[PDB]
């Protein structure tokens, strides 16, 4: 058996089932005090061995500096998301808003603009081009049926806290999820969390947090929130080293001050942004990406000089036409090309 | 539908079983009887003088491990005449709260008086295993309800086109006051009854006035559970919860169930008077807290991959003056996967059905409508965006009233 450690207040611990969304259960495993204890291991850690655990054969897939200590650095190795020529979303991302290991990405998403499809495509791109990366998809407040759709169909560690889970439990799934990923980076892995979404993560933390803040506006107690910020802020590359990429959605144009608000508190805190367009979605042009508002710092770290200059030109012409003319033009050329490579040859 | 069924359960039984029941009941000459006749006699026993009849109700298993069958007729809802179920039965048949148990029942004897279930004949309508509702794989609906019946019943023609409901839908009828929401429910209940007679239809009326219930009753048909303006709120929650549990047992046994919930808003309000204060809120003044409870309710709706489906179409009361109502509509945003939005403005002008089409839709409708119909609905939408509201709905109603069917209507596009 195997699972995700959960050191209890005394000193003993259980292993959580991913297939349980990391929630408590029998059959959860049991673990010494004491083993721990040396062994020397903390929460988030993944244990496997014979079972009730007679003994441990691997912690995190292996028989170590601490996360907060690791030296943070800019992302320096790109994710190549492009696979099949018809998946336009990832072809565009690789050009206009590349994502690297350690990226702190925001997908800005108005209602019904294909946010979930893009997530799955990003997830599948990394699975194909970067099989050794560990992929996690955390869904907070998700509709139950969207879970099974995302899970089959990507790969793919999908942990979910659906809108009918009790709030304090929704939170524990999120935090344990983060701890597990931090543990893995410590062990030199490249890790990705696709988070749908920060908005709802936020809202969950609102309901459950107690209740002292500097006055509401949500009604939202600044205390949030934290801790969602601390979640998103955890993304980083490291010297010593391993990366945590976080691509998280931020909801917009949903009609909620909550919500707004919320968005306001996150607006601009990413170092990679992919904005989705309602007008382009109503339109009904997909992927509904607003390329002009999308991008990443400091992208010559990710794009070679040749590519970057061409994308710059695409930008200037494009900034000189409507969004739909976009887009459209770019989607056509894409469109007619069996790779971004070839597409680039034509500039 | 009661009823209902009842005839329905007996029809599905092989002769051997029907014969065992008829004997138990001491029907004179049951072999000579035409089946349908035998079934009427079996039902008629209740109200004669034999003290064995054929009955059913829905299991509440008590902490001590014995149970009673609550009765739909009493909205579920304590009596005698409830039917006692022993621990032996619960254990041997592996029964659960919510199960519909049918059988030969001994009447109060003087004797032993209570009603006793002396012989169990069906569980959830299936002759005499179970995966739990919670372990089934939730999924999008993949089969549609066809609601359209009579060509002049416009609400359903529009729903079928603009906001299709399928088996497993979590649907929300957004209803400002008056409205016309009650009639929508009735017409939905109805289309499903004519076009899909095997679906179990439950209308759950939360804390509403008697007349409204009647009505309605009345009215339908469908199992109608309402329990009633003047009962304590923790009693009301209990009605709704047992109703839900029963639906879940049905799905476990592969039925397609529909609950038409009037309304979620009021369900929400009840859980507020009822749930141990959380110390936070809100406001409101509404918890929290839940909330989590009405959310679980609505959220139970789903198609499942390994069993039946639970469709929940719930009214959501909007533009009321509160407030606490508002907060709840807020808290339920993005939970559903189907929306039928009704217009306050189009209501005051006497245009029914008062539907705002452009704002109404259903997610993953490609699973429910063929490509042709989708693109044709799409243009209808384009043209609708080019006018009111009043004018769009009006044009469309007009084109509908000119046609014998929706497929007719689409031939025109
Ligand atoms: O595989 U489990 O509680
Ligand atoms: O990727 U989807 O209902
Ligand atoms: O609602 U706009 O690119
Ligand atoms: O993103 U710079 O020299
Ligand atoms: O269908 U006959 O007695
Ligand atoms: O005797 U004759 O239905
Ligand atoms: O079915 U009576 O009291
Ligand atoms: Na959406
Ligand atoms: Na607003």
């Amino acid at each position: 058996g195997e699972g995700v450690l959960e050191i209890h207040p005394e000193g003993f611990g259980f292993l959580r089932r991913i297939e349980d969304n990391l929630l408590p259960s029998n059959d959860d495993i049991y673990i010494s005090p004491s083993q721990i204890r040396k062994f020397n291991l903390n929460t988030g850690d993944i244990i496997s061995g014979v079972i009730a655990m007679i003994k441990i054969e691997a912690i995190n897939y292996r028989p170590r500096v601490n996360f907060d200590n690791l030296t943070p650095d800019y992302p320096r190795e790109r994710f190549i998301l492009e696979t099949d020529p018809k998946i336009y979303s990832t072809r565009l991302i690789d050009l206009f808003a590349p994502i690297g290991k350690g990226q702190r990405g925001m997908i800005v998403a108005p209602p019904k603009a294909g946010k979930t499809t893009i997530l799955k495509e990003i997830a599948n791109g990394i699975a194909e081009n970067h099989p050794d990366t560990i992929r996690i998809i955390l869904l907070i407040d998700e509709r139950p049926e969207e879970v099974t759709d995302i899970r089959e169909s990507t790969n793919a560690i999908v942990i979910a806290a659906p809108f009918d889970m009790p709030p304090d439990k929704q939170v524990k799934v999120a935090e344990l999820t983060l701890e597990m990923a931090k543990r893995l980076v410590e062990f030199n892995y490249d890790v990705v969390i696709l988070l749908d979404s920060l908005t709802r993560l936020a809202r969950v933390y609102n309901i459950v947090v107690p209740p002292s803040g500097k006055l509401l506006t949500g009604g939202v107690d600044p205390a949030a929130l934290y801790k969602p910020k601390r979640f998103f802020g955890a993304a980083r590359n490291t010297r010593e080293g391993g990366s945590l990429t976080i691509i998280a959605t931020a909801l917009v144009e949903t009609g909620s001050k909550m919500d707004e608000v919320i968005f306001e508190e996150f607006k601009g805190t990413g170092n990679m942004e992919l904005v989705l367009s309602r007008q382009l979605a109503n339109k009904r042009i997909f992927p509904a990406i607003n390329l002009l508002l999308s991008g990443t710092r400091r992208e010559e770290l990710l794009l070679d000089e040749e590519t970057l200059k061409k994308v710059w030109l695409l930008r200037r012409m494009l900034s000189a036409m409507t969004e739909e003319e976009g887009l459209t033009l770019i989607l056509n050329k894409l469109s007619e090309t069996s790779s971004n490579e070839e597409f680039l040859k034509l500039i």
